[PDB]
Formats: C-alpha cells, sequence, structure tokens
C-alpha cells in the first residue's frame, strides 16, 4: 500500500501516549474566568467567541465544543497539546469546562484577522510568497509531529495583515498518521479535497494537506478563489481533471489500483492537461512567475506520493526572496 515519503514512522517511534488520544485525560480548568464578548462563527460541532480572561484582561478566543463527541474532543485537545509551541499553529492557552454543565471549551490566543475574501484581492507577489512560506512552516511542523490537518483552506488560515502574523486554526478534523492506516475520506472543504479523497482512496497521508495548500497558492497567484469550484464532490473531480487531464487521472488510478465510482463515467469526459500559463491574464500577471508555476505544478499533482513535502516546498526558489528578507 501507499505510505508517506516523510515522517512515516514518526508516531510509532514515540511513546504510545503521544498518539493514543482516546486514553488522554485533559486537565479541565474553569470557564468562569472567561467573559464572552462576541460570537465569531459556528460549525457542526462547535461555536467560537471572542472573550476576555477576566483575571488578566487578555483577549482570547473560546471554542465551545458539543460535549457528546468525546473521542473527537480528546483528539483535538491531544493534537493541540502535541503542537504546542509549533510555528504558526494557533496557541491553545487553556482547556476549560463550565463547572456545572461540564461542557468543554478550548481557549486560544486571539488574532485580529483580515477576512480572506478582502485580503486575497490586495496581496502583492511578495505577500503571497511570505504568507505561503509561513503556512508551510505550520504544515511542516505538524507533519513532523505526525499530524495531518485535513482541513487546510483560507478560512482556517488566519492572517493579521497589519502585524504580518499567520495562524493555522481549527484542528477538529486533524488526525495522527500511521503507516497503512485507512482514513475517513470525508474530510476537508469540497474545494480543497485532494483527488485521493474524491476517488475514495483511504490510505492517504500528510500529502493531502499539500494538495489543499496548492489549491490556495493557485487561488492567490491567479485570483480565482476557490480555484477548483465544484458543485458537489463528483463535479469537484471533474473540475480538477479539466486542468490536470483525464489520461493523467487514469494513470494515477491504475498505479494505486483505485476503483472509480461508475457515476464518474457520465461526467468526466476527455480533457487534455492544460498549461498553467493558460491561467495568466492582465489582472494576475504581476503575481505569476516561472518559479510560482513550477512550484504549483509540483503541488497540484494527482499522485499524492509525488507532491512536494512541506519542506521541499519551503526549499523551492519561489521562496528565496522571503528567505533572503528573513536574513
Ligand atoms: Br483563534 C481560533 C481557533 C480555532 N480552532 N477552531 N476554530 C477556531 N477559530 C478560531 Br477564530
Ligand atoms: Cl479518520
Ligand atoms: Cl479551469
Ligand atoms: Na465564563
Amino acid at each position: 500500500g501507499s505510505r508517506a515519503r516523510v515522517y512515516a514512522e514518526v508516531n510509532s517511534l514515540r511513546s504510545r501516549e503521544y498518539w493514543d488520544y482516546e486514553a488522554h485525560v485533559p486537565s479541565w480548568g474553569n470557564q468562569d474566568d472567561y467573559q464572552l464578548v462576541r460570537k465569531l462563527g459556528r460549525g457542526k460541532y462547535s461555536e467560537v467567541f471572542e472573550a476576555i480572561n477576566i483575571t488578566n484582561n487578555e483577549r482570547v478566543v473560546v471554542k465551545i465544543l458539543k460535549p457528546v463527541k468525546k473521542k473527537k474532543i480528546k483528539r483535538e485537545v491531544k493534537i493541540l497539546e502535541n503542537l504546542r509551541g509549533g510555528t504558526n499553529i494557533i496557541k491553545l492557552i487553556d482547556t476549560v469546562k463550565d463547572p456545572v454543565s461540564k461542557t468543554p471549551a478550548l481557549v486560544f490566543e486571539y488574532i485580529n484577522n483580515t477576512d480572506f475574501k478582502q485580503l486575497y484581492q490586495i496581496l502583492t507577489d511578495f505577500d503571497i510568497r511570505f504568507y505561503m512560506y509561513e503556512l508551510l512552516k505550520a504544515l511542516d511542523y505538524c507533519h513532523s509531529k505526525g499530524i495531518m490537518h485535513r482541513d487546510v483552506k483560507p478560512h482556517n488560515v488566519m492572517i493579521d495583515h497589519q502585524q504580518k502574523k499567520l495562524r493555522l486554526i481549527d484542528w477538529g478534523l486533524a488526525e495522527f498518521y500511521h503507516p497503512a492506516q485507512e482514513y475517513n475520506v470525508r474530510v476537508a472543504s469540497r474545494y480543497f479535497k485532494g483527488p485521493e479523497l474524491l476517488v475514495d482512496y483511504q490510505m492517504y497521508d500528510y500529502s493531502l494537506d499539500m494538495w489543499s495548500l496548492g489549491c490556495m497558492l493557485a487561488s492567490m497567484i491567479f485570483r480565482r478563489e476557490p480555484f477548483f469550484h465544484g458543485q458537489d464532490n463528483y463535479d469537484q473531480l471533474v473540475r480538477i481533471a479539466k486542468v490536470l487531464g483525464t489520461e493523467e487521472l487514469y494513470g494515477y488510478l491504475k498505479k494505486y489500483h483505485i476503483d472509480l465510482d461508475p457515476h464518474f463515467n457520465d461526467i468526466l469526459g476527455q480533457h487534455s492537461r492544460k498549461r498553467w500559463e493558460n491561467f495568466i491574464h492582465s489582472e494576475n500577471r504581476h503575481l505569476v512567475s516561472p518559479e510560482a508555476l513550477d512550484l504549483l505544478d509540483k503541488l497540484l499533482r494527482y499522485d499524492h506520493q509525488q507532491r512536494l513535502t512541506a519542506k521541499e516546498a519551503m526549499e523551492h526558489p519561489y521562496f528565496y526572496p522571503v528567505v533572503k528578507e528573513q536574513s
């Protein structure tokens, strides 16, 4: 079967307690120290608030969890505690419970983010390189810690464009990578799902996040957000195949012995692989360079095992201007 080219055995080389999140026993502090100020968002299993820690007057974010999902709560807590101190990973400050109802909540550092729909319209060439480099640091870190994020998308990459701070958030879908483990493919936002998920290939790895990152890079340099805009999960693969080509898709499926849902027969059609230069026009030409296209071409590949790792991406010439400035 398939396995990760990097970090494959990292969890098996650690203590079982590192990855055995079902056995994790969080230390639950008291939510009464936090005053909710404003609702920021809501999801299937959580609600998120700006809040003040009344004991030190610090602004924080509080994510209240539906208490029923106990295994999933332990998973997210253990992952966040394993990632503590990681570069550009949102900092978990506290794990707390309502002292009466025992409903759990996660307390995070606050970040004053610029909404990505507004931000992505004004980014410069250097800004894209800079923020992509910072996001890659977060993914290289979590991958090196044996963790797949599985929900990389603009909404989960919080950017304070005034202070130049980036944090990868929402670790509620993240999982530990173990070689040969078969994972649930119902992860990531539709537009950021790797082809492996869309063809029901369960033996995926950290390289899933690299597809999602490539999708973000393409949306930022080309100013088409989201870049692959499917109407459902079937159409999502069609949108990908329109660009990467159908014959290349079939070679991928053959290599991994992947059976294709026969509903694809009536919708995939026949598509050449397109040159990435086809996406350039006057509105995006200043964000596109040969080095951007070379990097993107090495991320948005069907074959998950041939996509760049986060580290290989960081090492690409596209980021040399950022590395030099950070000197
Ligand atoms: Br900070 C922060 C952390 C999160 N984790 N999951 N959702 C989140 N939202 C915000 Br805002
Ligand atoms: Cl899973
Ligand atoms: Cl297209
Ligand atoms: Na409280």
